[PDB]
């Protein structure tokens, strides 16, 4: 599936190549030599972020000097990757694109950034460890919604379809979270199928965990926002809350949470989710 436009030389892929998805999305561009990719390679990623860098004798994103970068594509964590996966990334900038390849530079400090995937109790190695792109996006404060505890907001005016933050968290599944005491479930973000995320008890907490804000987001009828996918080099496959239209400084980002047919929606609707949906309803 998909399109990959290619430049051959007597039955591989020698030069200049671009690779589409089913979509038509532009997910790579670079170049190959004798059918591996070739030399500073482009990889996008649907989300927006994506990876470049000196490709290695097997054609993958292995180096000390490969990148991922931020959907704003200026932020970005350069540095060791392994065949895509961050190894040891730094804060960087990325100043300008010289003929398709990237210059970055380095952000003042050394805090060093890894693939870190969560698990069903370990939410990360570094709880306390800001990220970088949602640093310069969102902050966490009182919301503006009443008896409401605290929301998210933009720091910055952004349009229409930007990532504002990461919903990252440990990862259970759907079973044991129908199953257990549904007042822990206050955080709980469904992945996938197989998958739920969560921002258990401790870690609701800015002051015991800031790695990642989405669980911050509060709800409404009205939102600004929705959920969307996101692939992390840091956290990996998680969701992301992203504008739906353009968003003012200091506006509260919102997204209306998920409350399918009736039965195969799981647990009932929180007793404040319920008032305000009928307060909402023929408002
Ligand atoms: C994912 S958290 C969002 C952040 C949370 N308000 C906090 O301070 O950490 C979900 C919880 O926030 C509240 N919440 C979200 N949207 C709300 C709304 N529109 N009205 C009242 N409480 C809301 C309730 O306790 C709820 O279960």
């Amino acid at each position: 599936g998909g399109v990959l436009q290619g430049t051959y030389v007597d039955g591989e892929l020698n030069g200049p190549a671009q690779e589409y998805d089913t979509d038509g999305r532009l997910i790579f561009k670079g170049q190959y030599k004798d059918n591996i990719r070739h030399g500073v390679c482009w990889i996008y990623y649907p989300d927006g972020g994506s990876l470049v860098g000196e490709v290695n004798e097997d054609g993958e994103m292995t180096g000390e000097k490969i990148a991922y970068v931020y959907p704003d594509e200026r932020t970005a964590l350069y540095g060791k990757f392994i065949d895509g996966e961050m190894i040891e990334g730094k804060l960087a900038t990325l100043m300008s694109t010289e003929e398709g390849r990237p210059h970055f530079e380095l952000m003042p400090g050394n805090s060093v950034y890894h693939f870190d995937k969560s698990t069903s109790s370990c939410i990360s190695t570094n709880a306390l460890l800001p990220d970088p792109y949602e640093s310069e996006r969102v902050y966490v404060a009182e919301s503006l919604i009443s008896s409401a505890g605290e929301g998210l907001f933009s720091k910055v005016a952004v349009g229409p379809n930007t990532v504002m933050s990461f919903y990252n968290g440990v990862r259970i599944t759907h079973q044991e979270v129908d199953s257990r005491d549904w007042a822990l479930n206050g955080n709980t973000l469904s992945l996938d199928e197989e998958t739920v995320i969560d921002v258990p008890e401790p870690y609701n907490h800015v002051s015991k965990y800031c790695a990642s804000l989405g669980h911050k987001a509060n709800h409404s009828f009205t939102p600004n926002c929705i959920y969307d996918m996101f692939v992390h080099p840091r956290f990996g496959p998680i969701k992301c809350i992203r504008t739906l239209r353009a968003v003012e400084a200091d506006e509260e980002l919102t997204v209306a949470y998920g409350y399918s047919p009736p039965g195969k929606s799981g647990p009932e609707a929180p007793e404040w989710y319920q008032v305000e949906l009928k307060a909402f309803q023929a408002t």
